[PDB]
């Protein structure tokens, strides 16, 4: 729980400082740089690939003895259409390649995506835990659930304060930190 508040404020760090500017857009090195900003002294393993195995539900995200050669080709995938861009980051959740936190890290990769590629970001304060969860965990087979969600929650006030760091919150919120 101490960890999630460092966190946290690593999180808003990022945005404040204006460092997230200077993060690799929709690459495998600029998540793992995201990773390592959020969580560098908190894990041990910040920024770096797993080489354990992980589950969640009744899914078993990418085995890592072919996670680096997934990532590989993950990060060539497209960002031209809203549709491509949610297709990368269900496949890079599908990758999962830290051994915790990336729910966290890879929405302001998502987020950074969505900026760069459409000029909008995602609203995650009016995005609900409950439908946001049972969105990800239904990505793998269909998508369908995760693309309404989103779209329905797309601004293109980018860079307001208000939106950033009540998303920041939420984002956090999804994964128990309140």
């Amino acid at each position: 729980k101490s960890i999630d508040e460092q966190s946290l404020h690593n999180a808003r760090r990022l945005f404040e400082s204006g460092d997230i500017d200077r993060i690799e857009v929709g690459t495998t090195a600029g998540l793992q740089q995201i990773h390592r900003y959020l969580f560098g002294g908190l894990y041990d393993f910040a920024g770096q690939i797993r080489e354990d195995n992980i589950s969640k539900g009744g899914f078993r995200f990418a085995n890592a003895m072919y996670l680096k050669e997934a990532l590989v080709k993950i990060e060539q995938m497209p960002e031209r259409t809203f549709e491509e861009i949610i297709a990368k980051y269900v496949e890079m959740n599908i990758a999962h390649p830290f051994l915790e936190g990336n729910g966290r890290s890879t929405r302001i990769w998502l987020d950074l995506v969505l900026k760069k590629n459409l000029k909008k970001v995602v609203n995650w304060q009016n995005v609900s835990k409950t439908l946001y969860l049972q969105a990800m965990e239904r990505s793998p087979v269909n998508d369908l659930e995760l693309r309404f969600l989103l779209k329905d929650n797309l601004t293109d006030d980018v860079d307001n304060r208000e939106i950033i760091f009540k998303g920041i919150e939420q984002s956090y919120y999804y994964e128990g930190y309140e």
